[PDB]
Protein backbone atom coordinates (compact mmCIF):
# COMPACT_ATOMS: atom_id res chain seq x y z
CA UNK A 1 0.00 0.00 0.00
CA UNK A 2 1.53 3.30 -1.29
CA UNK A 3 -0.01 6.08 1.09
CA UNK A 4 -0.48 9.99 -0.23
CA UNK A 5 2.17 12.03 0.63
CA UNK A 6 2.17 14.62 4.04
CA UNK A 7 1.57 17.95 3.43
CA UNK A 8 0.61 19.48 6.64
CA UNK A 9 3.00 22.27 8.27
CA UNK A 10 4.47 21.07 11.41
CA UNK A 11 3.46 22.48 14.95
CA UNK A 12 4.77 25.88 15.09
CA UNK A 13 5.42 25.92 18.44
CA UNK A 14 7.93 23.35 19.55
CA UNK A 15 8.47 22.53 23.17
CA UNK A 16 7.61 26.42 24.59
CA UNK A 17 4.21 25.64 26.28
CA UNK A 18 5.88 22.28 27.94
CA UNK A 19 6.45 24.13 31.07
CA UNK A 20 5.36 26.55 32.89
CA UNK A 21 6.15 27.10 36.70
CA UNK A 22 3.45 29.35 38.47
CA UNK A 23 5.19 32.34 40.15
CA UNK A 24 3.09 31.64 43.74
CA UNK A 25 3.79 34.81 45.30
CA UNK A 26 2.46 36.67 42.03
CA UNK A 27 0.07 34.72 42.00
CA UNK A 28 -1.16 35.18 45.68
CA UNK A 29 -0.71 39.05 45.42
CA UNK A 30 -2.52 39.56 42.17
CA UNK A 31 -5.99 37.39 44.06
CA UNK A 32 -5.41 39.48 46.84
CA UNK A 33 -5.47 42.49 45.26
CA UNK A 34 -8.43 41.54 42.61
CA UNK A 35 -10.69 40.43 45.86
CA UNK A 36 -10.56 44.53 46.88
CA UNK A 37 -11.16 45.68 43.14
CA UNK A 38 -13.58 43.15 42.39
CA UNK A 39 -15.74 44.69 45.59
CA UNK A 40 -15.31 48.31 44.61
CA UNK A 41 -16.46 47.56 41.32
CA UNK A 42 -19.70 45.60 42.60
CA UNK A 43 -20.12 48.42 44.48
CA UNK A 44 -19.74 50.71 41.32
CA UNK A 45 -22.72 48.43 39.69
CA UNK A 46 -24.47 48.86 42.69
CA UNK A 47 -24.73 52.27 43.24
CA UNK A 48 -28.04 54.07 43.13
CA UNK A 49 -29.57 56.76 41.01
CA UNK A 50 -27.57 56.28 37.73
CA UNK A 51 -29.35 57.23 34.54
CA UNK A 52 -29.83 54.71 32.03
CA UNK A 53 -26.49 55.28 29.71
CA UNK A 54 -24.49 55.36 32.23
CA UNK A 55 -25.52 51.79 33.94
CA UNK A 56 -25.43 50.63 30.39
CA UNK A 57 -22.40 51.77 29.65
CA UNK A 58 -20.84 50.44 32.87
CA UNK A 59 -22.05 46.98 32.30
CA UNK A 60 -20.90 46.92 28.60
CA UNK A 61 -17.67 47.93 30.00
CA UNK A 62 -16.93 45.55 32.66
CA UNK A 63 -18.33 43.02 29.97
CA UNK A 64 -15.69 44.10 27.18
CA UNK A 65 -12.62 44.11 30.15
CA UNK A 66 -13.98 40.49 30.63
CA UNK A 67 -14.52 40.45 34.28
CA UNK A 68 -18.41 40.30 33.84
CA UNK A 69 -17.95 37.09 34.89
CA UNK A 70 -17.61 37.60 38.49
CA UNK A 71 -20.78 39.75 38.51
CA UNK A 72 -23.45 37.30 37.03
CA UNK A 73 -26.21 38.45 39.34
CA UNK A 74 -25.88 41.95 39.66
CA UNK A 75 -26.05 42.71 36.07
CA UNK A 76 -28.54 39.88 35.63
CA UNK A 77 -30.65 41.48 38.25
CA UNK A 78 -30.01 44.92 36.89
CA UNK A 79 -31.04 44.22 33.01
CA UNK A 80 -34.26 42.75 34.40
CA UNK A 81 -35.05 45.94 36.00
CA UNK A 82 -34.43 47.59 33.24
CA UNK A 83 -36.34 45.08 30.59
CA UNK A 84 -38.88 45.44 32.62
CA UNK A 85 -39.42 49.28 33.42
CA UNK A 86 -39.45 49.70 30.05
CA UNK A 87 -37.66 52.95 28.85
CA UNK A 88 -38.62 54.05 25.15
CA UNK A 89 -37.08 57.55 25.67
CA UNK A 90 -33.32 57.98 24.78
CA UNK A 91 -30.98 58.22 21.68
CA UNK A 92 -29.62 55.92 19.70
CA UNK A 93 -26.64 55.05 20.90
CA UNK A 94 -28.58 54.17 24.59
CA UNK A 95 -31.26 52.47 22.46
CA UNK A 96 -28.96 50.38 20.73
CA UNK A 97 -26.58 49.31 23.48
CA UNK A 98 -29.74 48.56 25.61
CA UNK A 99 -31.26 46.35 23.15
CA UNK A 100 -27.82 44.05 22.00
CA UNK A 101 -27.10 44.15 26.41
CA UNK A 102 -31.03 42.91 26.75
CA UNK A 103 -30.95 40.49 24.05
CA UNK A 104 -27.75 38.47 24.26
CA UNK A 105 -28.57 38.09 28.00
CA UNK A 106 -31.91 36.61 27.15
CA UNK A 107 -34.39 39.02 27.74
CA UNK A 108 -36.52 39.45 24.56
CA UNK A 109 -36.90 43.39 24.49
CA UNK A 110 -39.42 44.27 21.16
CA UNK A 111 -37.32 45.48 18.56
CA UNK A 112 -39.72 48.83 18.40
CA UNK A 113 -37.56 50.91 20.15
CA UNK A 114 -35.57 51.23 17.16
CA UNK A 115 -39.09 53.31 14.95
CA UNK A 116 -38.34 56.54 16.42
CA UNK A 117 -34.84 56.20 14.36
CA UNK A 118 -36.44 55.40 11.26
CA UNK A 119 -38.88 56.85 8.29
CA UNK A 120 -42.01 55.81 7.00
CA UNK A 121 -40.21 52.87 4.69
CA UNK A 122 -38.34 51.45 7.88
CA UNK A 123 -35.21 52.38 6.65
CA UNK A 124 -32.72 54.24 9.17
CA UNK A 125 -32.99 58.32 9.38
CA UNK A 126 -29.86 59.46 7.19
CA UNK A 127 -29.44 62.47 9.35
CA UNK A 128 -28.24 59.70 11.98
CA UNK A 129 -25.11 59.38 9.69
CA UNK A 130 -23.08 62.10 11.89
CA UNK A 131 -23.73 60.12 14.96
CA UNK A 132 -20.55 57.66 15.86
CA UNK A 133 -21.70 56.37 18.34
CA UNK A 134 -24.87 55.42 17.71
CA UNK A 135 -23.39 54.51 14.30
CA UNK A 136 -20.87 51.83 16.62
CA UNK A 137 -23.90 50.80 19.08
CA UNK A 138 -26.16 50.00 15.77
CA UNK A 139 -23.69 48.30 13.86
CA UNK A 140 -23.14 46.20 17.21
CA UNK A 141 -26.68 45.38 17.75
CA UNK A 142 -27.47 44.52 14.65
CA UNK A 143 -25.61 41.00 14.79
CA UNK A 144 -27.62 39.71 17.58
CA UNK A 145 -30.86 40.10 15.53
CA UNK A 146 -33.83 37.28 15.15
CA UNK A 147 -36.72 36.00 12.76
CA UNK A 148 -38.70 38.44 14.56
CA UNK A 149 -36.42 41.74 14.16
CA UNK A 150 -36.88 42.37 10.29
CA UNK A 151 -37.18 45.90 11.55
CA UNK A 152 -33.75 45.18 11.83
CA UNK A 153 -32.55 44.60 7.91
CA UNK A 154 -30.76 47.68 7.17
CA UNK A 155 -29.20 48.28 10.29
CA UNK A 156 -25.77 46.88 8.90
CA UNK A 157 -25.26 48.31 5.55
CA UNK A 158 -26.80 51.46 6.99
CA UNK A 159 -24.25 51.18 10.15
CA UNK A 160 -21.35 49.95 8.14
CA UNK A 161 -21.52 52.77 5.35
CA UNK A 162 -21.43 55.59 7.95
CA UNK A 163 -18.72 54.16 10.08
CA UNK A 164 -16.38 53.42 7.07
CA UNK A 165 -17.11 57.23 5.67
CA UNK A 166 -16.61 58.56 9.03
CA UNK A 167 -13.33 55.93 10.31
CA UNK A 168 -10.37 57.96 8.97
CA UNK A 169 -10.74 61.19 10.67
CA UNK A 170 -11.93 60.13 14.20
CA UNK A 171 -9.69 60.29 17.65
CA UNK A 172 -7.66 57.77 19.29
CA UNK A 173 -9.13 55.33 20.05
CA UNK A 174 -12.44 55.37 18.92
CA UNK A 175 -10.92 54.99 15.73
CA UNK A 176 -9.37 51.88 16.37
CA UNK A 177 -12.33 50.93 18.35
CA UNK A 178 -14.50 51.35 14.59
CA UNK A 179 -12.16 49.72 12.86
CA UNK A 180 -12.12 46.61 15.22
CA UNK A 181 -15.54 46.47 15.05
CA UNK A 182 -16.17 46.41 11.02
CA UNK A 183 -13.50 43.60 11.26
CA UNK A 184 -14.74 41.98 13.90
CA UNK A 185 -18.28 42.51 15.57
CA UNK A 186 -18.04 41.62 19.64
CA UNK A 187 -21.32 39.51 19.79
CA UNK A 188 -19.35 36.82 17.14
CA UNK A 189 -16.20 36.86 18.39
CA UNK A 190 -14.30 34.55 20.70
CA UNK A 191 -15.09 36.52 24.46
CA UNK A 192 -11.21 36.52 25.17
CA UNK A 193 -9.99 37.42 21.73
CA UNK A 194 -12.23 40.56 22.34
CA UNK A 195 -11.26 41.30 25.54
CA UNK A 196 -7.74 40.97 24.96
CA UNK A 197 -7.69 43.96 22.48
CA UNK A 198 -10.23 45.85 24.39
CA UNK A 199 -8.14 46.47 27.32
CA UNK A 200 -4.91 46.84 25.72
CA UNK A 201 -5.40 48.50 22.58
CA UNK A 202 -8.67 50.59 23.19
CA UNK A 203 -9.61 50.78 27.68
CA UNK A 204 -5.84 51.57 28.36
CA UNK A 205 -5.66 54.13 25.78
CA UNK A 206 -9.32 56.01 26.96
CA UNK A 207 -8.45 59.42 28.20
CA UNK A 208 -11.65 58.92 30.62
CA UNK A 209 -11.21 55.24 31.38
CA UNK A 210 -11.70 54.32 35.35
CA UNK A 211 -8.41 53.66 36.94
CA UNK A 212 -9.97 50.48 39.15
CA UNK A 213 -11.64 48.95 36.29
CA UNK A 214 -8.63 48.68 34.05
CA UNK A 215 -6.14 47.65 36.92
CA UNK A 216 -8.48 45.20 37.44
CA UNK A 217 -8.97 43.68 33.76
CA UNK A 218 -5.65 43.50 33.52
CA UNK A 219 -4.87 41.76 36.77
CA UNK A 220 -7.89 39.47 35.97
CA UNK A 221 -6.97 39.17 32.85
CA UNK A 222 -3.46 37.84 33.82
CA UNK A 223 -3.73 35.81 36.52
CA UNK A 224 -6.36 33.48 34.49
CA UNK A 225 -3.44 33.66 31.43
CA UNK A 226 -1.44 31.65 34.48
CA UNK A 227 -3.96 28.84 34.65
CA UNK A 228 -4.64 28.87 31.52
CA UNK A 229 -1.09 28.17 30.72
CA UNK A 230 -0.51 25.58 33.29
CA UNK A 231 -3.09 24.03 32.11
CA UNK A 232 -1.45 23.70 28.21
CA UNK A 233 1.62 22.54 29.77
CA UNK A 234 -0.30 19.70 31.56
CA UNK A 235 -1.94 19.04 28.00
CA UNK A 236 1.34 19.55 25.99
CA UNK A 237 2.52 16.54 28.61
CA UNK A 238 0.27 14.28 27.49
CA UNK A 239 0.25 14.92 23.81
CA UNK A 240 3.74 14.40 24.23
CA UNK A 241 3.50 11.04 25.81
CA UNK A 242 1.06 10.41 23.39
CA UNK A 243 4.07 10.96 20.39
CA UNK A 244 1.32 11.18 17.35
CA UNK A 245 4.26 13.29 16.15
CA UNK A 246 6.31 10.59 15.44
CA UNK A 247 4.17 7.72 15.22
CA UNK A 248 1.42 9.07 13.25
CA UNK A 249 3.44 11.42 11.43
CA UNK A 250 0.11 12.15 8.84
CA UNK A 251 -1.33 13.62 11.30
CA UNK A 252 -1.92 17.40 11.36
CA UNK A 253 0.02 18.02 15.13
CA UNK A 254 -2.35 21.16 16.73
CA UNK A 255 -2.81 20.88 20.01
CA UNK A 256 -2.24 24.27 20.93
CA UNK A 257 -4.25 24.85 18.41
CA UNK A 258 -6.86 22.89 20.02
CA UNK A 259 -6.16 24.19 23.52
CA UNK A 260 -7.40 27.56 21.98
CA UNK A 261 -10.77 26.31 20.87
CA UNK A 262 -11.28 25.11 24.17
CA UNK A 263 -10.37 28.44 25.56
CA UNK A 264 -13.12 29.95 23.29
CA UNK A 265 -15.54 27.42 24.33
CA UNK A 266 -15.14 28.64 28.04
CA UNK A 267 -12.27 30.49 29.83
CA UNK A 268 -13.47 30.83 33.31
CA UNK A 269 -11.71 28.94 35.90
CA UNK A 270 -14.46 26.61 37.54
CA UNK A 271 -14.31 25.18 33.63
CA UNK A 272 -10.81 24.06 34.30
CA UNK A 273 -11.29 20.55 34.18
CA UNK A 274 -14.21 20.99 31.23
CA UNK A 275 -11.10 23.02 29.38
CA UNK A 276 -8.51 20.02 29.77
CA UNK A 277 -11.29 17.49 29.04
CA UNK A 278 -12.29 18.66 25.95
CA UNK A 279 -8.82 19.72 24.32
CA UNK A 280 -7.89 16.01 24.70
CA UNK A 281 -11.33 15.14 22.60
CA UNK A 282 -10.72 17.70 20.11
CA UNK A 283 -7.06 16.68 19.70
CA UNK A 284 -7.91 13.19 19.26
CA UNK A 285 -10.63 13.23 16.71
CA UNK A 286 -8.89 15.78 14.64
CA UNK A 287 -6.37 11.81 14.51
CA UNK A 288 -9.08 10.37 13.72
CA UNK A 289 -10.17 12.96 11.14
CA UNK A 290 -6.76 13.01 8.99
CA UNK A 291 -6.95 8.78 9.42
CA UNK A 292 -9.89 9.04 7.05
CA UNK A 293 -9.07 11.65 5.06
CA UNK A 294 -5.23 11.36 4.00
CA UNK A 295 -3.83 8.10 4.97
CA UNK A 296 -6.39 5.35 5.35
CA UNK A 297 -7.55 2.77 3.17
CA UNK A 298 -10.58 2.03 1.94
CA UNK A 299 -10.21 -1.14 3.55
CA UNK A 300 -8.61 -0.52 6.62
CA UNK A 301 -11.53 2.89 6.98
CA UNK A 302 -14.35 0.09 7.21
CA UNK A 303 -12.48 -1.63 9.50
CA UNK A 304 -11.50 1.08 12.06
CA UNK A 305 -15.15 2.54 11.80
CA UNK A 306 -16.78 -0.86 12.65
CA UNK A 307 -14.17 -1.15 15.56
CA UNK A 308 -15.03 2.08 16.70
CA UNK A 309 -18.76 1.10 16.83
CA UNK A 310 -18.34 -1.75 19.14
CA UNK A 311 -15.99 0.02 21.11
CA UNK A 312 -13.69 -3.27 22.85
CA UNK A 313 -10.03 -3.52 22.97
CA UNK A 314 -10.37 -7.16 21.73
CA UNK A 315 -11.25 -5.40 18.05
CA UNK A 316 -7.77 -4.04 18.10
CA UNK A 317 -6.21 -6.99 16.35
CA UNK A 318 -8.62 -6.63 13.25
CA UNK A 319 -6.70 -3.09 12.58
CA UNK A 320 -3.45 -2.27 11.52
CA UNK A 321 -0.51 -1.18 13.78
CA UNK A 322 -0.72 2.54 13.11
CA UNK A 323 -4.43 2.12 13.63
CA UNK A 324 -4.31 -0.05 16.73
CA UNK A 325 -2.23 2.99 18.37
CA UNK A 326 -4.85 5.71 18.04
CA UNK A 327 -7.99 3.01 18.61
CA UNK A 328 -6.55 2.52 21.98
CA UNK A 329 -5.68 5.96 22.69
CA UNK A 330 -9.29 6.80 22.10
CA UNK A 331 -10.56 3.86 24.77
CA UNK A 332 -8.29 4.80 27.08
CA UNK A 333 -8.72 8.78 26.73
CA UNK A 334 -12.51 7.45 27.74
CA UNK A 335 -12.21 5.42 30.92
CA UNK A 336 -9.80 8.58 31.79
CA UNK A 337 -13.19 10.44 31.85
CA UNK A 338 -14.50 8.04 33.72
CA UNK A 339 -11.99 7.80 36.84
CA UNK A 340 -11.55 11.31 36.89
CA UNK A 341 -15.80 11.97 36.91
CA UNK A 342 -16.09 8.97 39.42
CA UNK A 343 -15.66 10.84 42.32
CA UNK A 344 -17.94 13.30 41.72
CA UNK A 345 -20.69 10.64 40.82
CA UNK A 346 -20.67 11.60 37.53
CA UNK A 347 -18.91 8.75 35.01
CA UNK A 348 -21.92 7.22 33.72
CA UNK A 349 -22.58 10.77 31.59
CA UNK A 350 -19.08 9.83 29.54
CA UNK A 351 -21.53 7.24 27.36
CA UNK A 352 -23.30 10.56 25.68
CA UNK A 353 -20.23 11.54 24.00
CA UNK A 354 -19.12 8.41 23.05
CA UNK A 355 -22.21 7.49 21.22
CA UNK A 356 -21.93 11.18 19.96
CA UNK A 357 -18.03 9.94 18.56
CA UNK A 358 -18.96 6.81 16.96
CA UNK A 359 -22.10 8.74 14.96
CA UNK A 360 -18.73 11.19 13.78
CA UNK A 361 -16.63 8.45 12.55
CA UNK A 362 -19.99 6.22 11.25
CA UNK A 363 -20.26 9.61 8.85
CA UNK A 364 -16.41 9.90 8.13
CA UNK A 365 -16.55 6.64 6.30
CA UNK A 366 -19.76 7.64 4.25
CA UNK A 367 -17.60 10.61 2.84
CA UNK A 368 -14.90 8.26 2.51
CA UNK A 369 -16.96 5.99 0.40
CA UNK A 370 -19.14 8.76 -1.71
CA UNK A 371 -15.37 9.99 -2.36
CA UNK A 372 -13.94 6.22 -3.85
CA UNK A 373 -17.36 5.93 -5.61
CA UNK A 374 -17.56 9.77 -7.00
CA UNK A 375 -20.27 10.11 -5.78
CA UNK A 376 -22.12 13.71 -5.67
CA UNK A 377 -25.52 13.54 -3.46
CA UNK A 378 -28.18 16.32 -3.57
CA UNK A 379 -28.18 19.53 -0.55
CA UNK A 380 -30.31 17.20 1.56
CA UNK A 381 -28.24 13.77 1.73
CA UNK A 382 -25.06 15.99 1.64
CA UNK A 383 -26.20 17.78 4.82
CA UNK A 384 -27.73 14.29 6.52
CA UNK A 385 -23.61 13.32 6.80
CA UNK A 386 -22.30 16.24 6.25
CA UNK A 387 -23.41 17.87 9.42
CA UNK A 388 -22.04 15.48 11.70
CA UNK A 389 -18.76 15.49 10.69
CA UNK A 390 -18.04 18.95 11.62
CA UNK A 391 -17.54 17.26 15.19
CA UNK A 392 -19.76 19.80 16.87
CA UNK A 393 -22.42 17.89 17.85
CA UNK A 394 -19.81 15.84 19.49
CA UNK A 395 -17.68 18.68 20.80
CA UNK A 396 -20.89 20.65 22.62
CA UNK A 397 -21.59 17.25 24.30
CA UNK A 398 -18.30 16.85 25.41
CA UNK A 399 -17.69 20.52 26.68
CA UNK A 400 -20.57 18.93 29.34
CA UNK A 401 -18.37 16.55 30.46
CA UNK A 402 -16.86 18.76 32.94
CA UNK A 403 -19.07 21.28 34.03
CA UNK A 404 -19.65 19.94 37.52
CA UNK A 405 -23.72 21.10 36.98
CA UNK A 406 -24.15 19.12 33.94
CA UNK A 407 -27.51 17.06 34.48
CA UNK A 408 -28.56 13.85 32.79
CA UNK A 409 -31.65 15.79 31.77
CA UNK A 410 -28.96 18.56 29.87
CA UNK A 411 -27.64 15.61 27.94
CA UNK A 412 -31.08 14.56 27.12
CA UNK A 413 -31.95 17.41 25.52
CA UNK A 414 -28.38 18.04 23.29
CA UNK A 415 -29.25 14.22 22.06
CA UNK A 416 -32.40 15.31 20.61
CA UNK A 417 -30.40 17.98 18.78
CA UNK A 418 -32.18 21.42 19.76
CA UNK A 419 -32.42 24.06 17.18
CA UNK A 420 -29.49 25.89 19.01
CA UNK A 421 -27.05 23.12 18.10
CA UNK A 422 -28.07 22.79 14.71
CA UNK A 423 -27.39 26.01 14.11
CA UNK A 424 -24.25 26.21 15.14
CA UNK A 425 -23.41 23.12 13.71
CA UNK A 426 -24.69 24.22 10.23
CA UNK A 427 -22.83 27.78 11.00
CA UNK A 428 -19.10 25.45 10.42
CA UNK A 429 -20.77 23.20 8.21
CA UNK A 430 -21.31 25.79 5.65
CA UNK A 431 -17.98 28.11 6.36
CA UNK A 432 -15.98 25.80 6.30
CA UNK A 433 -17.20 24.29 2.86
CA UNK A 434 -16.77 28.08 1.38
CA UNK A 435 -13.27 28.51 2.88
CA UNK A 436 -12.36 24.65 1.46
CA UNK A 437 -14.21 24.25 -1.44
CA UNK A 438 -11.33 24.98 -4.22
CA UNK A 439 -8.42 22.94 -2.44
CA UNK A 440 -10.97 20.18 -1.73
CA UNK A 441 -12.02 20.46 -5.46
CA UNK A 442 -8.54 20.13 -6.41
CA UNK A 443 -7.82 17.07 -4.13
CA UNK A 444 -10.69 15.74 -6.34
CA UNK A 445 -13.40 15.92 -4.15
CA UNK A 446 -16.76 15.91 -5.99
CA UNK A 447 -18.99 15.61 -2.80
CA UNK A 448 -17.81 19.03 -1.51
CA UNK A 449 -20.58 21.08 0.03
CA UNK A 450 -20.67 23.74 -2.43
CA UNK A 451 -20.18 21.16 -5.62
CA UNK A 452 -23.32 19.51 -4.37
CA UNK A 453 -24.91 22.92 -4.13
CA UNK A 454 -23.71 23.71 -7.95
CA UNK A 455 -25.15 19.94 -9.38
CA UNK A 456 -28.84 20.13 -6.72
CA UNK A 457 -29.63 23.85 -7.99
CA UNK A 458 -27.88 24.11 -10.58
CA UNK A 459 -26.03 27.27 -10.17
CA UNK A 460 -22.83 29.12 -10.11
CA UNK A 461 -20.07 28.71 -7.48
CA UNK A 462 -20.67 32.50 -7.01
CA UNK A 463 -24.41 31.72 -6.50
CA UNK A 464 -23.60 28.61 -4.13
CA UNK A 465 -21.53 30.40 -2.19
CA UNK A 466 -24.16 32.99 -1.87
CA UNK A 467 -26.74 30.18 -0.29
CA UNK A 468 -24.01 28.79 2.03
CA UNK A 469 -23.75 32.35 3.23
CA UNK A 470 -27.64 32.60 3.71
CA UNK A 471 -27.92 29.36 5.41
CA UNK A 472 -24.85 30.73 7.95
CA UNK A 473 -27.07 34.17 8.69
CA UNK A 474 -30.02 32.02 9.41
CA UNK A 475 -28.28 29.90 11.75
CA UNK A 476 -27.26 32.91 13.76
CA UNK A 477 -30.50 34.07 13.52
CA UNK A 478 -31.90 30.50 15.18
CA UNK A 479 -28.67 30.62 17.72
CA UNK A 480 -29.58 34.36 19.08
CA UNK A 481 -33.55 33.32 19.03
CA UNK A 482 -32.54 30.06 21.17
CA UNK A 483 -30.77 32.51 23.98
CA UNK A 484 -33.87 34.23 24.55
CA UNK A 485 -35.88 32.82 27.81
CA UNK A 486 -37.56 30.77 29.57
CA UNK A 487 -34.22 28.73 27.94
CA UNK A 488 -35.37 25.16 27.84
CA UNK A 489 -31.72 24.44 29.98
CA UNK A 490 -29.72 27.29 31.80
CA UNK A 491 -28.13 29.65 29.79
CA UNK A 492 -24.97 27.90 30.99
CA UNK A 493 -25.17 24.98 28.93
CA UNK A 494 -26.09 27.05 25.91
CA UNK A 495 -23.00 30.02 25.97
CA UNK A 496 -20.66 27.00 25.13
CA UNK A 497 -22.65 26.22 22.12
CA UNK A 498 -23.02 29.45 20.97
CA UNK A 499 -18.83 30.08 21.62
CA UNK A 500 -18.61 26.78 19.12
CA UNK A 501 -20.40 29.56 16.68
CA UNK A 502 -17.97 31.68 17.38
CA UNK A 503 -14.94 29.83 16.97
CA UNK A 504 -16.22 29.14 13.48
CA UNK A 505 -16.00 32.83 12.45
CA UNK A 506 -13.12 33.13 14.16
CA UNK A 507 -10.79 30.36 13.27
CA UNK A 508 -12.37 30.80 9.37
CA UNK A 509 -12.22 34.84 9.14
CA UNK A 510 -11.31 36.19 5.32
CA UNK A 511 -12.50 32.74 4.47
CA UNK A 512 -9.50 30.57 5.17
CA UNK A 513 -8.73 27.44 6.94
CA UNK A 514 -7.18 28.88 9.82
CA UNK A 515 -6.71 25.18 11.85
CA UNK A 516 -4.86 23.32 8.92
CA UNK A 517 -2.59 26.84 8.62
CA UNK A 518 -2.56 28.68 11.86
CA UNK A 519 0.40 31.28 10.83
CA UNK A 520 -1.94 33.78 9.71
CA UNK A 521 -5.15 34.05 12.20
CA UNK A 522 -4.60 31.59 15.40
CA UNK A 523 -0.92 32.33 15.68
CA UNK A 524 -1.22 36.01 17.02
CA UNK A 525 -4.62 35.28 19.28
CA UNK A 526 -2.77 32.14 20.54
CA UNK A 527 0.20 34.95 21.64
CA UNK A 528 -1.76 37.22 22.84
CA UNK A 529 -3.83 34.61 25.00
CA UNK A 530 -1.38 32.30 26.49
CA UNK A 531 2.20 33.88 25.86
CA UNK A 532 2.24 37.80 26.17
CA UNK A 533 0.61 39.03 29.47
CA UNK A 534 -1.19 42.47 29.24
CA UNK A 535 1.79 45.38 30.56
CA UNK A 536 0.22 47.31 33.01
O1 LIG B 1 -13.73 19.54 7.90
S1 LIG B 1 -14.71 20.03 8.90
O2 LIG B 1 -15.52 18.89 9.52
O3 LIG B 1 -15.60 20.90 8.05
C1 LIG B 1 -13.92 20.96 10.15
C2 LIG B 1 -13.23 20.00 11.14
O4 LIG B 1 -12.25 19.28 10.47
C3 LIG B 1 -12.55 20.75 12.31
N1 LIG B 1 -11.78 19.85 13.13
C4 LIG B 1 -10.75 20.62 13.74
C5 LIG B 1 -10.43 20.28 15.17
O5 LIG B 1 -11.63 20.08 15.93
C6 LIG B 1 -12.35 18.97 15.42
C7 LIG B 1 -12.75 19.20 13.98
MG1 LIG C 1 -11.92 15.53 6.97
MG1 LIG D 1 -13.70 20.03 5.19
Amino acid sequence: IVRPVADFSPSLWGDQFLSFSIKNQVAEKYAKEIEALKEQTRNMLLATGMKLADTLNLIDTIERLGISYHFEKEIDDILDQIYNQNSNCNDLCTSALQFRLLRQHGFNISPEIFSKFQDENGKFKESLASDVLGLLNLYEASHVRTHADDILEDALAFSTIHLESAAPHLKSPLREQVTHALEQCLHKGVPRVETRFFISSIYDKEQSKNNVLLRFAKLDFNLLQMLHKQELAQVSRWWKDLDFVTTLPYARDRVVECYFWALGVYFEPQYSQARVMLVKTISMISIVDDTFDAYGTVKELEAYTDAIQRWDINEIDRLPDYMKISYKAILDLYKDYEKELSSAGRSHIVCHAIERMKEVVRNYNVESTWFIEGYTPPVSEYLSNALATTTYYYLATTSYLGMKSATEQDFEWLSKNPKILEASVIICRVIDDTATYEVEKSRGQIATGIECCMRDYGISTKEAMAKFQNMAETAWKDINEGLLRPTPVSTEFLTPILNLARIVEVTYIHNLDGYTHPEKVLKPHIINLLVDSIKI
